[PDB]
Order: structure tokens, then C-alpha cells, then sequence
């Protein structure tokens, strides 16, 4: 008991009860903190501009919370980092991924022989300032298979009101952490549960584009690695078009991990070729490359130019990125093996598609045979005879209907035999008489899009407010063609 | 709803004016659903973005 | 008014979410001046947390209600449980089926 | 084969499969379109022959490879069916694999290490493997691919005209 | 103050080795954690932090002591039940099998 409560005295002692940490407030300040710290993401920025004008115009300093969420590796956690020093106020952060009791969030009741208070206390402990910038990270796949979801416990945390008075178990009393300062990150939002979701500000980081993936490659990534491996710039030098060979082969993702990791090796190995080796100053050249990394992890861009009959580029914006997911259909059987019978042609539906895309399919199929004999009654490829179908798994289940609009080009195309026009993406989904309609997620799409040499995007009309947001470089070359109705589609699909 | 924004924020009426016309454009265009949370989350930002642009 | 001493009662809210049911809750304590207290439990399982433990196992704690009469060290608060639809109905022991026991008008009183 | 072949010589029935090996889903995915391309490919192929259009056929793919690698074997399936459609012994030890598409375009398969290092005890001399998966043929030890001569593609009507010229 | 009270395991390899830069050698990291603390990672992550661990002080000794020297080390059979926390401390080194014209080179070696 004597130790239990040596350590209890001094847990309650320790945490800071009063202490804040300063705050810099010079905008002129923290612009230039920012922005030579980290490239683009300029939304983000102009928010914690907002903040801080907030806070020092509003009086006293106070606390608050955000939700970040993106693709892996974007530099997610690493900005956080970077801000919670410009702040000035103190940082820490802890994984909360796979977890289910809430003890390490919670402490234990303290007569348990095992019992610690929770981790954030501990954060306390050492953060001396009582308004610290907490970073909970990767919220969106916290365990909770287990019976009792450690999330409510987490509304428990987010919540001010409560948070004024929040109790941990392993010491009895409530503790304000309004002033402390939570952020959270996630790949994709819907995962998070609802309670907490509608809490919290949301705010999406994009994929960075090879031209804008260059200059942070060269500011941050480079000379990071070079001093973290004790290169000097005298000694291993790099061209920006190795650099441009490495993104154009050896990585092919929008993250910066895969490129952070590979330059890695070539750094590593090249001061290894110093160590003993004969050179004093490595030059790295695309023919030394090899030497360095081996032969290409990549090759083709795109899988073929397409074959006019039965395939179709498709824009598709999976859990991780964007991505170029192509559909397949093919003939199953003859198709003249009795000219005048009448038994429709079945579809046989594949890619381990949900029971909604399913339907959907079927939908796309029945407007698809509707518009073929409404505009050419003559023909009938589509109506008797048997076709298979592939949709590439890998869509995030909800863009798993935007798919329908390739679709529809799909049949029709191989139901006509002509070539779809080279390079040539769309997406969206369809409503049975040909109206297009409004379809998320197009930042990542438009992203992989540029990345795949495509130049004549087709998109749905209504959405065009998005498409005008993006960066003035990212819509180089692109040629959108906004529409509402699907006969549009026909026409341009097919001049 | 905007007046306890507005203290929340630290400003006051003669700094941020809302027309009404803006008000009534923001719920029948900006934001639909029957509960009005969302638009507070609207109303909230442009005071904010509003301070910005002040100080 | 008519009837002197203060009474208890029950009630439920419900609609699409975001019409302030939550708030006026607390504008509504403020005005009787009942001491206000939220409690979600929405997905709740422990059903033990709202009757506590024998008191004989180690790290046992009496459960929630008592805690809150702690907090408000007052008869007659006005409670405020959250979310009753959404709570825990599983394999591992409801504790809805337990609800009923301080729910009922007339056996709350023992 | 499983029924007679004339049974109905006019009849519009399809040459129904029957897979047997204690098949997995995605699996199943994959036989599936490889039993249509064999189909398409002997419509473009041999439009005379229409064995596999209609003949309800049995068929056998042992289980054992790792779940993840099952798609790979679909390319040994797509001549399978076209020998015992065409009526030709396959050509003596000559393994291949590989993901395809419904176009007949072969896709990466993992694993390459251990199904060369497999492969090579059997007897095998004419691998023909993905081109897009060749670089990792030459990053593998040089006495391994001593032996066996190997082929690279990424369109199958290539293959067909290895294996049986 | 326990009886026997020694220091923790690495004071007796301190004790073993007479020097101030071992080579420790964590082993079998993969399976430890998820005990009735949940785990003492934390502590270890101490250890990892060379400012922490650079006045390391043990609860049987009052003096900090420096271990900057140690070459600390870690294996587990496969990167994924490691703790994040710990896992982005350290970096990781996939092993292969071996070739059986090797195998038998190893079997007559030793
Ligand atoms: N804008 C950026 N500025 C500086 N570094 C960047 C930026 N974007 C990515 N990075 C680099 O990416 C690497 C990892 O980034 P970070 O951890 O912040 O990504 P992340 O999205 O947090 O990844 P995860 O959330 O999956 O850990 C860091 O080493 C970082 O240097
Ligand atoms: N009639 C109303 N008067 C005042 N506020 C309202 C009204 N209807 C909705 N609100 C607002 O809705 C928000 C949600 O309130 P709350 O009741 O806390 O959530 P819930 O809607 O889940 O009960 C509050 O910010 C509140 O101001
Ligand atoms: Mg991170």
C-alpha cells in the first residue's frame, strides 16, 4: 500500500495544474514556419491561419480539435509534427489503430497490481504545458471487434463539455483538456463511427502530382536523407532526372514512402561506395542507376492501348489513390444459332461485386439495350446473345456504382465493333433513362487520370463546381467534357 | 444561432453583417436536411474566414 | 403546483437528429433548476456498470447511478440517458433487460 | 468429356462445365473467364470446331496452391480445353502460368522463386512465364536457370503458337 | 524494498558484459505485449529514446545510468504484431529461405 501510494502521490503531483505553454502569435511568423516547412496543402495552412487569427484575436488562447484524413504516407503526420512546432505549444502523439479496452486510454482502477494511469496522463507527465497538441493518429481503423467499443470511450475524450471534466480511473478526478489541442487522421472517413464523425471538422490532403512530387523530393527528401546518413551534397549528387527515372519506373504511387524509402537505399549504398569505395564524390546517372536499385520495378504505364471492341479505361477511386481499372466484356457463345427464336441473351456478372453494383449492372445493361434499339432498331448483337462481364475489383464500395457509365460505352462499343476514341476516361453513374449524376471523390480520380496520359475526361455536369477548384497546373492539357445526359456520351464517345 | 457564434468567436455585430438574402441562399442552395447542424457548421465558417480577414 | 412535492417521471425524445434535443435538455434544467447530467449509451454492454459488482472482487465500483448522485450530491437531479435505441443487445448479457428495473415508475422507489 | 457429343445436333445448349478440386471463390472467378476466352479464342481460332461450345465437359484442378497464387494456373486451363478441343497431346514438359485477361493478355504472378525452383526438379525445359514478370527471372541464381529454356509473352495467342507448332 | 529486490535483467547483462557497449540483443519481439498492464513497451520505448535512456535509471539503483553505447537489436518472425510505436523506431529486414544445394552446406558445417 506504502508503494502504491508513493506512486499515486506522485502521479497527482506531477501533472501540471496551471501550466500553459506560450503561444507565438506573428502571422508573419508562422507563414514563412509553414510554408519553407512544407509544400502545397495550402488549405490546411489558410486554416491554421484561421486558427491562430481566432485565438489572438478572441482574447486568450484556447484549445480545439480537427480531422485530417488521406492517402498513406502524404506527409499526414510529419505536418503535425511541424505545426505543433510552430505553435510553440508542446507535441505528442500515440497510435490508437487495433486497440479495444479503453485502459491505456483509461488507466486502471489502481489497486489492480499492473494498474498505470492512461498514456495520456503520461503525456501530461512529460508535456509539461497542461495544453498540450495531442495527435491521436489513424482513428478510422481502431479495433472494435471486441465486445464494448473503446469509440464511445473516445466521443468520452472528444466532447468539450465533458471534456472539462473528463475522469480517468487510476486516479479519481476530473481533468479539463479543452485547452489541449487533438487531431486525427484517417484513409478514408466512413470507417469512423457516426457519433464521433459528425463532431469533427473534416479536412482531405490530395496526392501529390510527379511535377509537385519533384520539388518536395528535392527540398526535404534529399537533403534529409543526406544529412540523416551523413552524406554531404559534395559527395552524392543527383540529378532531377534520375530523380524523374525513379518516379517514372521505380515507384508508381501518390504517396511519398516507396521514393522515400528507394532514394534511401541509393544514398545508403552510394556512401558505402564511399566508405572503401574508389569514388570520393558519387554522381548517380541514369545508367549508374541500375547499380544502385536494380532493375525496374515497373514498366508499362497502362496495360494496351485499348482493343476497340470490348474494353473501356475506367477511373475507379480505390481505398488507396485513384486508379485506372478497365472493363472486360467478351461474347460466350455463338450468336446465330437460331436466327428467329427469342431467348434474351444473358449477362454473366463478375469481379466479386456487391449485391448494389450487381443491380446496378443489371440496370446499365437493361438502359443500355433500351437506347441500342431505341436509336438503331435494327440492329440486335445485344439482344440475343450471351455476353460475360468483368468489373476489376479494388473501388471503394461506394464508387462501386459510378463504374456504370463505362459500362453502358462498354456494350455498346463491342455492340457496334467501333474503336472507343485513344485515352479517353469518364466515370459516374446512370439513372436508367440516361441522366448522369453526381459522383465523389473526384480530387484522387482526376489525379490518377493526369497520371495515365488521359487528356479528354468526360464527367458529369453537376459536379463541374470541383473540378474548377483543382490547382491551375493540374488541369493542363485535360480536356473536360461536361454532360448530364447520357446521348451526350454517344456522341462524343463516338464521333 | 449567428449572434452565439459570433460571441463564440470574439466579434461583434458592427464587424460581420449578414444580409438575410445570404442566409436564405445558404439553406436552400449551400446545405438541405432537415436538421440545421450543417448549417451551422456554414454559418461558423464564414465568421470565421470572416475573422481572418479582419485582423 | 397543485400538489406540492416535487415528482419524478419519465420521457422520450425523438426525430431526425440535430434539433437541439440535446440542449434544451440543459435549458430545461436551468429553468426548473434540476441539476443537469448527460449519460450516453448508445451500444452500451457492461450492464454491470449500472448496477456495479459484489464488492467483493477487486476494482469493483459501484455503477454509474450512484456516481452521478455523487456528483450532484442532490435527490432529484434530472438525468439525461442518450441514445436508448442504439444500445448493446448481444449474446454477452443485455442491459436493456436491466434497464426495466430502474424504469419502472414504481419499483425505482426500492 | 462427359455426355455424348451429338446428342443433340441441333440443339442451342450450352457445353456445360463441371470443375471439380475443392475450388475456392476466386478461383471459380477465374476459370470462369478462362472458360470463356478458350471459347472466344477457338470461335476466332478454329471457327469450324465447336467442341467445347457445346459438350458438357468435367474438369479437374487439384488443390494445393496457395489461395492467393490461384489465378496464376488459369493459363495452363486455357490450353487444357483447347487440347482435348483440338485433339493434340500437349507438348512434352512444358509448364507455364500466369494471371490472363479476356483478351488473352498475361498478367504478373508472384512467387516466381519457388515455382521455378519446383518446376526445375520436374523435368521441365520450356517454361514460358509473363514478360512482365521476366525482370525477376533475372534476379534469380544463375545455376537455377542454367537447363531450362524459358519463354516471355503478354499476349497467350503467342503461347498457343509455341506450344503446338 | 522486496526481498531479492535485483535489478531488472539488463543490469545483470551489464553486470555479465563489464562494459559500457554491449551488444544487447532483444529477442522474440513479435508475440510480447497484452499483459495485465497491457504491456511495458512503454518503457522500453524509454530505453530505445537515447535521450531518455541516456540517464536510464532503474528503481533498484537512484543513480541514472548512461547506456548511449549499447548497439541495440531486434528480431520477430514477421513485421506486423510488433507495436507501431516501437516499429517505426526500428527498421526491418526480411530473411529468406535456403537454397538446398546450401542447406547441405550448412548441415556439414556445423
Ligand atoms: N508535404 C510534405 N512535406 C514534407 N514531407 C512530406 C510531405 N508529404 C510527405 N512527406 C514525407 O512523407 C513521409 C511520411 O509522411 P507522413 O507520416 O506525414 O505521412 P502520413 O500520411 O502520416 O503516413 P501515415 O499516416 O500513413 O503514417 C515523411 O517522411 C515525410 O517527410
Ligand atoms: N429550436 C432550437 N433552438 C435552439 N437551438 C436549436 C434548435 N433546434 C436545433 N438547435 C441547435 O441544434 C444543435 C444540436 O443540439 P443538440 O440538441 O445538442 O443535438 P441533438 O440535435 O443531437 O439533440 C444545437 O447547436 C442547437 O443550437
Ligand atoms: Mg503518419
Amino acid at each position: 500500500e506504502f508503494n502504491v501510494t508513493r506512486n499515486y502521490l506522485d502521479w497527482l503531483t506531477s501533472i501540471p495544474w496551471g501550466k500553459y505553454s506560450n503561444e507565438n502569435l506573428d502571422l508573419a511568423r508562422a507563414q514563412a514556419v509553414l510554408e519553407e516547412d512544407h509544400y502545397g496543402m495550402e488549405d490546411v495552412k489558410k486554416r491554421i491561419l484561421e486558427f491562430i487569427a481566432v485565438s489572438q484575436l478572441r482574447g486568450s488562447t484556447q484549445g480545439k480539435i480537427l480531422c485530417f484524413y488521406g492517402p498513406p504516407g502524404v506527409g499526414k503526420t510529419s505536418i503535425a509534427r511541424s505545426i505543433a512546432r510552430a505553435l510553440n505549444r508542446e507535441y505528442f502523439r500515440f497510435s490508437v489503430g487495433g486497440m479495444t479496452d479503453v485502459a491505456e486510454i483509461k488507466g486502471h482502477r489502481r489497486t489492480y497490481v499492473g494498474a498505470m494511469p492512461g498514456k495520456i496522463i503520461q503525456c501530461l507527465k512529460k508535456t509539461k504545458t497542461e495544453n498540450p497538441l495531442i495527435l491521436i493518429d489513424e482513428v478510422d481503423k481502431i479495433g472494435r471487434g471486441y465486445q464494448g467499443d473503446p469509440s464511445s470511450a473516445l466521443l468520452e475524450l472528444l466532447d468539450p463539455e465533458q471534456n472539462a471534466n473528463f475522469l480517468d480511473h487510476y486516479l479519481d478526478v476530473p481533468v479539463d483538456l479543452s485547452k489541449v489541442l487533438f487531431i486525427c487522421t484517417a484513409n478514408v472517413t466512413d470507417t469512423i463511427p457516426e457519433p464521433l464523425r459528425d463532431r469533427m471538422e473534416m479536412i482531405n490532403v490530395s496526392g501529390y502530382v510527379a511535377q509537385e512530387k519533384l520539388a518536395i523530393a528535392e527540398r526535404y527528401l534529399v537533403p534529409q536523407a543526406r544529412a540523416l546518413c551523413g552524406l554531404d551534397e559534395s559527395k552524392a549528387k543527383l540529378s532531377s532526372d534520375v530523380l524523374t527515372l525513379l518516379i517514372k519506373q521505380y515507384c508508381r504511387e501518390s504517396g511519398v514512402r516507396n521514393l522515400q524509402k528507394q532514394v534511401e537505399k541509393v544514398l545508403r549504398k552510394s556512401a558505402y561506395k564511399i566508405v572503401s569505395g574508389e569514388a570520393e564524390s558519387v554522381e548517380v546517372t541514369p545508367e549508374n542507376l541500375q547499380d544502385f536499385v536494380g532493375k525496374p520495378v515497373f514498366t508499362v504505364e497502362r496495360m494496351y492501348d485499348v482493343t476497340p471492341p470490348g474494353v473501356v479505361m475506367g477511373l475507379a477511386w480505390t481505398a488507396m489513390g485513384g486508379s485506372t481499372l478497365f472493363v472486360e466484356t467478351s461474347l460466350r457463345r455463338p450468336q446465330d444459332k437460331d436466327a428467329k427464336g427469342d431467348k434474351d441473351g444473358s449477362l454473366e456478372v463478375t469481379g466479386q461485386l456487391g449485391e448494389v453494383m450487381k443491380e446496378s449492372a443489371r440496370i446499365a445493361y437493361t438502359f443500355a439495350r433500351a437506347f441500342l434499339m431505341q436509336h438503331a432498331p435494327a440492329n440486335d448483337y445485344l439482344v440475343t446473345s450471351h455476353i460475360h462481364l468483368h468489373v476489376p475489383e479494388g473501388a471503394t464500395p461506394k464508387d462501386g456504382p459510378s463504374a456504370g457509365c463505362t459500362i453502358v460505352t462498354a456494350l455498346l462499343s463491342l455492340a457496334m465493333g467501333r474503336p472507343v476514341r485513344q485515352n479517353l476516361a469518364m466515370t459516374g453513374e446512370v439513372s436508367l433513362t440516361g441522366k448522369i449524376l453526381p459522383v465523389g471523390g473526384i480530387k484522387e480520380k482526376t489525379i490518377a487520370a493526369k497520371r495515365a496520359g488521359v487528356t479528354c475526361i468526360v464527367l458529369p455536369a453537376e459536379n463541374k463546381k470541383d473540378f474548377y477548384d483543382l490547382a491551375a497546373f493540374i488541369t493542363e492539357g485535360l480536356e473536360v467534357h461536361f454532360v448530364e445526359h447520357y446521348r451526350e456520351i454517344f456522341d462524343i464517345a463516338f464521333p
